[PDB]
């Protein structure tokens, strides 16, 4: 009974589309990066971002590439089949429409809604149950234009929304591994 857990951070390069939360797996990452304060870095045979984390009894491997998307798919593809990781120590973070812009989804099965890079991933990883931490950026009206809804703009709205569900999400998870997830999701995925 010992395994360690990966983590990878699916957003958005550059800006522009970024500003539209298309940066939340590097969002969610830096946020809680800033806080831990690793120094984290860039390399590995696929040559993108990552850094180790030592806590809740275990190690951490926060990694992410660049186009992330597709990059991520693909970088974690030969990456995860490099450090042969469990599918249930390793965790993309997205961003996805659920209730409110201002909310967080995490799930193992649970995911790809629909996303090239996503559908890249479970192609380079094969699938293997792994688990996905997906943000709740709004909901979908109709069939109007979900995605075009999605692809906003709150910079604003999302700059403290951002901080906002981030800091809840950052207690949920400080707490979860202070104790469990039980209480950060009644007190966090509460809210």
């Amino acid at each position: 009974m010992a395994e360690p857990l990966l983590v990878v951070g699916l957003g958005n390069p550059g800006a522009n589309y970024a500003r539209t939360r298309h940066n939340l797996g590097f969002v969610v990452a830096d946020l809680l990066a800033a806080r831990l304060g690793a120094k984290f870095k860039a390399h590995k045979r696929s040559g993108a971002e990552v850094a180790t984390g030592r806590s809740a009894g275990r190690s951490l491997v926060l990694a992410k590439p660049r186009c992330y998307m597709n990059e991520s798919g693909r970088q974690i593809g030969p990456l995860a089949k490099f450090y042969s990781v469990a599918p249930a120590n390793i965790i993309v973070i997205h961003d996805d429409l659920d209730l409110e812009f201002g909310r967080i989804r995490l799930k193992i099965g649970g995911g790809e809604g629909g996303h090239n890079g996503l559908r890249s991933v479970v192609a380079a990883l094969g699938t293997k149950d792994f688990q996905r931490v997906r943000i709740g950026i709004g909901r979908p009206p109709g069939r109007k234009d979900p995605a075009a809804f999605v692809l906003e703009n709150f910079t604003p709205a999302e700059r403290a929304e951002v901080p906002t569900i981030c800091e809840q999400a950052a207690d949920a998870t400080e707490l979860l591994i202070e104790q469990g997830m039980e209480p950060a999701q009644n007190r966090v995925h509460a809210w």
